[PDB]
């Protein structure tokens, strides 16, 4: 219409139609870049109605192929939503409301809206699948599927690359993990302190000193600072792994 980037009914569908195609390309991360596009001209010839450019698809392809980064992590996720985790809603901060205009893979601009703290414990980690709470400090509070002794911490956030403005500042840096006995406790003990480097790998895995064997079930990510984005700090994936009792 104008050609103006607005929350339009248009922008919705783009979106829907977006990360439906990404959740498709991770079967294919293993296929020729030619193979992917007959694929993902099948899925568009499944719903979309134009048959889209042969090179317009290819070029799709080529953007969706670095919307993929490696998730090397095979240990059991005990904060994961779907296995039977959760947020303690009251316990966490004030989620903050933010958006960011970035390129889809279709190229055009979307706004990306940042989302509820529900979504730290979701597998999808695409630019705007996090929660935000304003300022460098923050804490969210997890319910964990099962009664474990924690021994290691896993938090993602996006690559600087689909970041916003190419860093990666809003990104959690100093944080500390807390362990509740039960959930009538709020005397949480100190299992580590660490900080997320904003120059390793998006995926960071932090592990504590294996010889304390007290039992958790509610466990609290306590951001201290970020990487310096002065307005707010968003989390994208916070994962809990120990030992099932
Ligand atoms: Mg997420």
């Amino acid at each position: 219409r104008s050609g103006l980037l607005q929350r339009d009914e248009m922008h919705a569908q783009l979106q829907e139609l977006e990360n439906k195609i990404l959740t498709k390309m991770a079967e294919m991360q293993g296929k020729s870049a030619r193979e992917a596009a007959a694929s993902l001209g099948q899925i568009l010839q499944k719903e979309g109605i134009v048959g889209v450019t042969e090179e317009q698809v290819h070029r799709i392809v080529k953007q969706a192929l670095q919307r993929y980064s490696e998730d090397r992590i095979g240990m059991v996720d005990y904060a994961l939503e779907s296995g039977g985790a959760s947020v303690i809603s009251t316990r966490c901060s004030e989620t903050y409301e933010t958006k960011t205009a970035l390129l889809s893979l279709f190229g055009i601009p979307l706004w990306y809206h940042s989302q509820s703290p529900r979504v730290i414990l979701q597998p999808d980690v695409h630019p705007g699948n996090c929660w935000a709470f304003q300022g460098p400090q923050g804490f969210a509070v997890v319910r964990l599927s099962a009664r474990i002794r924690p021994t290691a911490v896993t938090l993602e956030h996006v690559p600087k690359a689909l970041s916003p403005n190419s860093t990666i500042s809003s990104a959690p840096k100093d944080f500390a993990i807390f362990g509740f006995d039960e959930d009538l406790q709020q005397e949480g003990t100190l299992l580590g302190t660490f900080a997320y480097d904003q120059d390793g790998e998006p995926i960071q895995t932090f592990y504590f000193q294996a010889s304390k064997m007290a039992t958790y079930q509610v466990v609290e990510l306590r951001i201290l600072t970020n990487w310096g984005h002065p307005e707010y700090t968003c989390i994208y994936r916070f994962r809990v792994h120990g030992e099932p009792a």
